[PDB]
């Protein structure tokens, strides 16, 4: 494997994304990931719908949190819709996929890193992006501007989002807090972490949507 990669450089990620008040991060990791295996092995970008996720994803709570697993069998079962055609709103409403208009992308299955491995997890983002979780209620997480992040935070992981690459000493990450926030919504967070967890409960829980060329 390469020593660092960006899936940004290779034209497999969206713009950052504003989740706003609504707690749906579980929505915008799990889309970024799919968005990203479907760049991968169809050679398109497209914006998916999180709104869909938030209203149709049954075993997940809408705007009180949810659950990228479950969000990627999802579209491994129904499949998904574009964002400009099933768009968000910040706030659950009911279920409407049925009635949304244009394509829809179906991924085949759902992986998972072994976890408390920074190396498998690092492999991984090798291949694809990644749904990966963190600890983001800390001050020192919501106040990050930019470098290498370390700390303080702990591993009691609360917030999802996606691994979209790394470097010798980070995992680059896309947030979903808008560009304002962090190096333009990214952060990097250290490698090589004391916590069997990684920094901030990185290595916490890593999954990731399968799908065939
Ligand atoms: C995250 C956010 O919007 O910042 C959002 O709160 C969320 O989905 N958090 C997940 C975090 C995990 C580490 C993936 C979460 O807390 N999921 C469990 C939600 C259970 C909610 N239960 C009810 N009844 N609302």
């Amino acid at each position: 494997i390469p020593t660092s990669i960006d899936w940004r450089q290779k034209g497999a990620v969206t713009p950052v994304r504003n989740q706003g008040g609504c707690g749906s991060c579980w929505t915008f990791s799990s889309v970024a990931a799919v968005e990203g295996i479907n760049k991968i092995v169809t050679g398109q970008l497209l914006s998916l719908s999180e709104q869909e996720l938030l209203d149709c994803e049954r075993r997940s709570y809408g705007c009180r949190g949810g659950f990228p697993l479950y969000a990627l069998q999802y579209v491994a079962n129904s499949g998904i819709h574009l964002r400009q055609y099933y768009p968000y709103e910040g706030v659950q409403r009911q279920c409407r996929a049925s009635q949304a208009k244009g394509p829809k992308v179906k991924t085949d299955g759902v992986g998972r890193v072994p976890r408390n491995n920074e190396q498998a997890l690092i492999q991984r983002i090798a291949i694809q992006p990644v749904s990966i979780v963190v600890e983001a209620k800390g001050r020192a997480f919501q106040n990050y501007r930019g470098g290498i992040f370390a700390g303080p935070c702990g591993t009691s992981i609360d917030h999802a989002v996606a691994a979209v690459g790394y470097g010798n000493d980070y995992i680059l990450i896309k947030n979903s807090w808008g560009t304002g926030w962090g190096e333009g919504g990214y952060i990097r967070i250290k490698r090589g972490s004391g916590n069997p967890q990684g920094a901030c409960g990185v290595l916490s829980d890593s999954v990731f949507p399968t799908k065939n060329r």
